[PDB]
DNA sequence: CCGACGGCGCATCAGC
DNA sequence: GCTGATGCGCC
DNA sequence: GTCGG
């Protein structure tokens, strides 16, 4: 982290644009810039040097010069002093409260953790559970605990049906020493792009995990995506583990490679890779890679039998998961 | 100078 | 009820 | 906010 001060500044600017300004492209621009700077292997000496990087432009170059000169950004200093901005940025830290909800709450005079805790009846289900585990959800998960969680998930799935395959993706699959949460990609031969020969495939799995008291809460749930809360069991006399966020995504089995590419991320890696596919004349989602026809309409799914095939199509050398942490 | 910026699941809501 | 838009979330 | 045509 040669440029930790700069990348934090940019991240804070990104969060402002997203949470307060509701300017999603400025949000993305700041995160692309932070990410390119984060991987740059030199300690940056000026804005000019930073501007050479793709994603850093004139405005960010200027902020970088101010930051190196003084150790801070007046623009951010003012934002931090603004009560409305501060309040909105705080509320959005609760899962389920976005930029619109936060600003709505602030209008109502709901703007602190205390306010929220006395107005539960004003939150939807997702928001109520996000509030419930607010502190827990900001803790990271040591890899060792991720390993225990993996063992539990993989073994409980196996107990439901030996044909399920569950893969932990996200920062875990990228080899991180700690994860923000647990991402599980699920496949079963009965669910392909061609047919759903068996209903309740995701449900059965979620139920078993609830049955054994691993999944403790649900934020949302459909046929292919579960978003919830889980907890490791604690030993006799031991403080409980924090509650953790868990996302489970059921992907057609024949589409596993596109699925696992998606769920491995990072998010920024994904946006960069997908943007590059476009530039090369393809479109990538978690199911397929397709050609763009002359019109601008996606064609039929190209054959894919490895993650690498996807990289090949867009003329990128393969990158192991450990190298996709953008 | 601008059009485009990654792609999609679930929950909620307006309008019919 | 549905469809389509929007909010929020996943990477 | 930045990039590419
Ligand atoms: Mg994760
Ligand atoms: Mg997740």
């Amino acid at each position: 982290t040669l440029n930790g001060g700069i990348t934090d500044m940019l991240t804070e600017l990104a969060n402002f644009e997203k949470n307060v300004s509701q300017a999603i492209h400025k949000y993305n621009a700041y995160r692309k810039a932070a990410s390119v700077i984060a991987k740059y292997p030199h300690k940056i000496k000026s804005g000019a040097e930073a501007k050479k990087l793709p994603g850093v432009g004139t405005k960010i170059a200027e902020k970088i010069d101010e930051f190196l000169a003084t150790g801070k950004l007046r623009k951010l200093e003012k934002i931090r002093q603004d009560d409305t901005s501060s309040s909105i940025n705080f509320l959005t830290r609760v899962s389920g409260i976005g930029p619109s909800a936060a600003r709505k709450f602030v209008d109502e005079g709901i703007k602190t953790l205390e306010d929220l805790r006395k107005n539960e009846d004003k939150l939807n289900h997702h928001q109520r559970i996000g509030l419930k585990y607010f502190g827990d959800f900001e803790k990271r998960i040591p890899r060792e605990e991720m390993l225990q969680m993996q063992d539990i998930v993989l073994n409980e799935v196996k107990k439901v049906d030996s044909e399920y395959i569950a893969t932990v993706c996200g920062s875990f699959r990228r080899g991180a020493e700690s994860s923000g949460d647990m991402d599980v990609l699920l496949t079963h031969p009965s669910f392909t792009s061609e047919s759903t020969k068996q209903p309740k495939l995701l449900h059965q799995v979620v139920e078993q995990l609830q049955k054994v008291h691993f999944i403790t809460d649900t934020l949302s749930k459909g046929e292919t995506k579960f978003m919830g809360v889980c907890q490791l069991p604690s030993k006799n006399d031991e403080k409980e583990y924090p509650h953790r966020r868990i996302d489970i995504r059921l992907i057609p089995k024949d589409q596993y490679y596109c699925g696992v590419l998606y769920f491995t991320g990072s998010d920024i890696f994904n946006k960069n890779m997908r943007a590059h596919a476009l530039e090369k004349g393809f479109t990538i989602n978690e199911y397929t890679i397709r050609p763009l026809g002359v019109t601008g309409v996606a064609g039929e799914p190209l054959p894919v039998d490895s993650e690498k095939d996807i990289f090949d199509y867009i003329q990128w050398k393969y990158r192991e998961p450990k190298d996709r942490s953008e």
